[PDB]
């Protein structure tokens, strides 16, 4: 399983989606080193840029694989190869916005492959998705609880407000292996600390370099 995940590797990754109504198709190509838990991703805007709403909200749909644990933490995700696993999310913004992915991560030739379709609505016209005015997500812990052959993430995230200020919100991540869970050695509870960062942009956001550095602990 994890034999199959190399100190470095690359991943493509498509988006498809909706938010209030408007359509939008993303591709992205980037690398990392799964067992030291960091991982680049240069993403192009290919239809609907550039996008009327802030990209912050597509940031965390774009990578469990790459999650540094420690000896005494199985890695569901890094067993599940080469079938892959998929994630189901919730996200609830403090201001009436709903977001919904699905995610499907498989194993292709040694490249790690990401299909994901985000369907958002109820966003507020005024708020600072619609109006682009989003910095950012700050450092978060997300509480990962093995339940029913696989795993459920719960985050409270902040994102960062051009001007000052926090957007809160919250979501609940399924995750679930698409190998048979009996060649698999479970966690129990633990924690992931994770930093999303913007590294490049370009042309209102049709281009984003983003690095995430993501690190599991006991609780």
């Amino acid at each position: 399983g994890e034999e199959l995940i190399k100190e470095e590797m690359p991943m493509k990754v498509v988006l498809e989606g909706t938010v209030n109504g408007h359509q939008f198709k993303c591709t992205g190509e980037g690398e990392g080193r799964p067992y030291e838990g960091v991982q680049t991703m240069r993403i192009k805007v290919i239809e609907g840029g550039p996008l009327p709403f802030a990209f912050d909200i597509l940031a965390t749909s774009f990578s469990r694989t790459f999650v540094k644990h420690p000896k005494g933490i199985p890695d569901y995700f890094k067993q599940s190869f080469p079938e892959g696993f998929t994630w189901e999310r919730v996200t609830r913004y403090e201001d009436g916005g709903v977001v919904t992915v699905t995610q499907d991560t498989s194993l292709q030739d040694g490249v790690l492959i990401y299909n994901a379709k985000v369907r958002g609505v109820n966003f507020p016209s005024n708020g600072p998705v619609m109006q682009k005015k989003t910095k950012g997500w700050e450092p978060n812990t997300e509480m990962i609880y093995p339940a029913d052959g696989g795993l459920r993430g719960y985050t409270d995230m902040a994102l960062k407000v051009d001007g000052g200020g926090h957007l809160h919100c919250s979501f609940v991540t399924e995750y679930r292996s698409k190998k048979t869970v009996g060649n698999i050695k479970m966690p129990g509870v633990y924690a992931i600390d994770h930093r999303l960062e913007r590294i490049e942009e370009s042309d209102n956001e049709t281009y984003v370099v983003q690095r995430e550095v993501a690190v599991a602990k006991y609780s």
